[PDB]
């Protein structure tokens, strides 16, 4: 009865509380998504207990094992009834699992350090002094992957040879690296998380660019649930009475620090 | 089984044909939601017809007697089998239709004569020598009528008690009152439709300001419909193989004319 919901660590959508050694259960965490679990979770009448993702991933297919990792695979595999997080509603994993409609509108973007000279993907593609790299797993790399795109293709030709790794474990390891390295790497991130990380001391970084291409984040839970139907309502519902803007700007805007 | 497809009159989605005299039945037409409708039947692997909804309306439901009219009312009494058109995602309608996933994002904006002293909605609803409306049946208007926020209830007070009223059956009609307004009409409208126009001669208007909220287009499907599930994996798919930003680019911006 209990519904368990799989989320990711990743700011500003789940970050553990200051404090959140003295705190128990759903009070341990904060963020979009926390509140965005309260709200769902009230429109939908259920109980709920967040849990991050053992992983750490988002889900992908393992071509060998054909194993789903991630929280599609916390969901694929029945070690949870609904995923609230930054997840991106692809074709493939709409195989698999059922999402909602989008809550959150996004695209793949460039962050640069600031002073960078580069002004676009196509800018990154016609040059080899600046490195650039993605989140070496999710739906990033799997866009760059399957793209027929030239530029597309073309610089993942180049991130896919590029030794050492311009791949990175997470979002963080990969803003670091921006912040580190003078201009000489430039990060391929949805822009939701640019826009995020633009707006953070020591405000060192930004977003150049329009987006390589549009998709949303849904909420997933497994084929056949009960709490599908549900659940879509709800998002529709937050979205027209305006929640999901409030909580945006709660959450990039008000604590902007730039 | 040849699968009727309800769309409506609206460019650039749908539009008559230069020459449609010569030609006959899906031929006579052309635009963004004509190739959809094209790519998606190649990809789920039917035949179509296309026919323009009869009373030219979106779908809203009368307070009265309940009933749906519009594109939506053909696919709730069963007079068609698929509705392909900037038909939005909403919660009143998923209660009775079934929805893709978005196939375009927009928001509501606003439309002004070059000239016109103008801003936000802020500004119109600070002052009353500027007359402003909405598609007098539509999400526009339902967006209207049940926002909270106090600017935006402020319009809609305004609005509903309006003489003569501000409400326009057709967008073409919206552009017209603006154009011939000399200035003291503005008008609401998808940004969709207002980024189209600002680029079409006389070029006499523009989209002033952002978007006041955000959401999609989807195609639909009566509840339960067996299309439903292939068209989703559909629009899907063409949009990771970018196909649907090749169709925007296609159509609102390689047919600039200022
Ligand atoms: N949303 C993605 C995961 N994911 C996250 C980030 N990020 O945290 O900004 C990214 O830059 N690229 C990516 O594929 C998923 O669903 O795979
Ligand atoms: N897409 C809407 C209908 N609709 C269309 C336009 N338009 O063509 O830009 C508008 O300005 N307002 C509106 O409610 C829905 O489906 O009701
Ligand atoms: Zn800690
Ligand atoms: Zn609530
Ligand atoms: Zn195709």
């Amino acid at each position: 009865k209990t519904v368990v919901v799989t989320t990711i660590l990743e700011s500003p959508y789940v970050m553990m509380k200051k404090n959140h050694e003295m705190l128990e259960g759903n009070e341990r965490y904060e963020g979009y998504c926390v509140d965005l679990a309260a709200e769902i979770a009230k429109h939908c009448g259920f109980k709920y207990k967040l849990t991050i993702v053992g992983d750490g991933k988002y889900g992908a297919r393992d071509a060998d094992t054909k194993i789903w990792n991630g929280m599609v695979g916390e969901l694929v595999y029945g070690k949870a009834d609904i995923a609230i997080a930054p997840l991106t509603i692809t074709l493939v994993r709409e195989e698999v699992i059922d999402f909602s409609k989008p809550f959150m509108s996004l695209g793949i973007s460039i962050m640069i350090k600031k002073g960078t000279p580069i002004e676009s993907a196509e800018d990154l593609s016609k040059q080899t002094e600046i490195a650039y790299g993605t989140l070496d797993s999710g739906s990033t790399k799997e866009f760059f992957r399957r793209s027929k795109i030239a530029v597309f293709d073309k610089m993942w030709t180049y991130m896919r040879s590029a030794e050492p790794s311009v791949f990175v474990r997470t979002t963080a390891e990969g803003v670091a690296r921006v912040r580190k390295s003078k201009g000489k790497y430039a990060y391929l991130l949805e822009s939701t998380m640019n826009e995020y990380i633009e707006q953070r001391k020591p405000c060192d970084t930004m977003k150049v660019g329009g987006n390589l291409d549009s998709k949303g984040y849904g909420i997933a839970t497994p084929k056949g649930s009960s709490l599908g139907n549900a659940v879509n309502l709800a998002v529709l519902k937050l979205n027209e009475q305006g929640l999901l803007d409030k909580l945006k700007n709660k959450w990039w805007y008000d604590k902007g620090e730039c």
